[PDB]
């Protein structure tokens, strides 16, 4: 399972959105959750640079800065 | 609502997680959400720029590709 897209639709709506198809959630669903996937084994690899503490937030944030471009 | 840590659980142990901390967690979720958000305004501004109620996977397509990821 994966990014529901009710959550998401919350989401775009608390931005302003009123009428939005499941495939506008679902490939937003699909970039937020890859990118998710994205730092996260960003953040995995640098919790593995160490070898061991956990994922953390700076395991995160470095995470993010990291990949981003 | 602002990405539930047990989806992103999921997401980010298929990234290669075992044992996250609270703070990783959130942070991500704090980061990925604030950019959905994003997508969002983006996605809605461009379906309200065409003059139309419904947003698509273009409409994510237009948002998300504009901003770069």
């Amino acid at each position: 399972m994966e990014l529901p897209i009710a959550p998401i639709g919350r989401i775009i709506k608390d931005a302003g959105a009123e009428r939005v198809s499941d495939d506008a959630r679902i490939t937003l669903a699909k970039i937020l959750e890859e990118m998710g996937r994205d730092i996260a084994s960003e953040a995995i690899k640098l919790a593995r640079h160490a070898g061991r503490k956990t994922i953390k937030a700076e395991d995160i944030e470095l995470a993010v800065r990291r990949f981003k471009k």
